[PDB]
C-alpha cells in the first residue's frame, strides 16, 4: 500500500495543517477586531466639544491599549489647533491626506497600502494606516478624522517568534511579513517566479477570499512543500491571508 497510505498520510497532514492554520488565523483576527473596537470607542468620544489636553490622553491611552498599534493622528477641519501625531519611542512621543479626506467624504472608513514609516528613534516600521472619519453628534456632518498606524512588524509575535513557517500576505500577493525579512514588501509572483502554477492559485484564493491546500518546490529549500493558505478580511473589504508550509517528510 505504501502510496495507498502515503496518500492517506498526505490527507491526514493537510487536514491538520489547515486546522493549525485556521487557529493561527483566528489568533491574528481577534487581535484586530479587538483593536477596531478598543479603537472605535475612541472615534465617538474624541469629537466631543472637549479639550486638546483631554483628547491627547484619549489617543495616548488607546495606543498603549493596543500593542500592535504604533502610532495615531488627529485632524479637525477649521480647528487646526487640534492637529497632533503620537508615535512609538517606548512611551509615546508627539511629533509633526487625500485618503483621510476621501473617507471624511464618505463616513465610511478606509485603509492604505503597506508602507515604511520612520520612527522617532530613527527606525523604519512597515505598517498600514486605518482611517476613521470623525462625525457630528447627529452624525450627518463631518468633524475631522483619525488614523491608527498598525505595525505589520508587530505581528512577528504571531508570525515569526520561534516558528518560521508562516507568511502574512496582503493585497495582490505582497508578502507583508515572514521569517526572512528580504521578502517583506515583495510580491509572491516574483519571490516564487519558479512556480506560477502555485502563485496563480494563491492570487486566485486571495481574490476570492477563501482557503486551499497545494504543493510547490520551494526555491530557498530546493525541496517540495505542502502549503495551506487561508484568508480573512483584514478590517473585519479586501483580504489578507496567512500561509503555512510544511516540507514533505
Ligand atoms: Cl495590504
Amino acid at each position: 500500500l505504501n502510496s495507498r497510505v502515503k496518500e492517506i498520510l498526505k490527507e491526514n497532514t493537510l487536514r491538520s495543517m489547515q486546522d493549525s492554520l485556521h487557529f493561527k488565523v483566528k489568533e491574528v483576527q481577534g487581535v484586530l477586531e479587538n483593536t477596531y473596537t478598543s479603537m472605535g470607542i475612541v472615534k465617538e468620544m474624541l469629537p466631543k466639544d472637549t479639550k486638546r489636553e483631554i483628547k491627547i490622553h484619549l489617543l495616548k491611552n488607546f495606543i498603549l491599549a493596543n500593542s500592535h498599534v504604533a502610532g495615531v493622528s488627529m485632524f479637525f477641519k477649521n480647528r487646526e489647533d487640534l492637529r497632533l501625531t503620537l508615535l512609538r519611542d517606548n512611551d509615546t512621543i508627539k511629533l509633526m491626506n487625500p485618503l483621510a479626506q476621501k473617507a471624511m467624504k464618505n463616513k465610511e472608513i478606509s485603509k492604505s497600502l503597506p508602507y515604511y514609516r520612520k520612527m522617532p528613534n530613527g527606525a523604519e516600521v512597515y505598517g498600514v494606516d486605518i482611517l476613521l472619519p470623525l462625525l457630528n453628534e447627529n452624525a450627518q456632518e463631518v468633524v475631522g478624522a483619525l488614523m491608527v498606524f498598525i505595525s505589520i512588524d508587530s505581528f512577528s509575535n504571531e508570525i515569526t517568534k520561534n516558528r518560521s513557517d508562516l507568511f502574512l500576505i496582503g493585497v495582490k500577493g505582497k508578502v507583508l511579513l515572514s521569517a526572512n525579512k528580504s521578502l517583506q514588501d515583495k510580491p509572491i509572483a516574483e519571490i516564487y517566479k519558479s512556480v506560477p502554477k502555485a502563485t496563480n492559485e494563491v492570487l486566485t484564493i486571495l481574490e476570492n477570499g477563501s482557503k486551499a491546500t497545494l504543493e510547490y518546490l520551494d526555491p530557498f529549500s530546493h525541496k517540495e512543500n505542502f502549503l495551506a493558505v487561508e484568508t480573512f478580511k483584514m478590517l473585519g473589504n479586501l483580504n489578507w491571508m496567512i500561509a503555512l508550509i510544511i516540507e514533505k517528510d
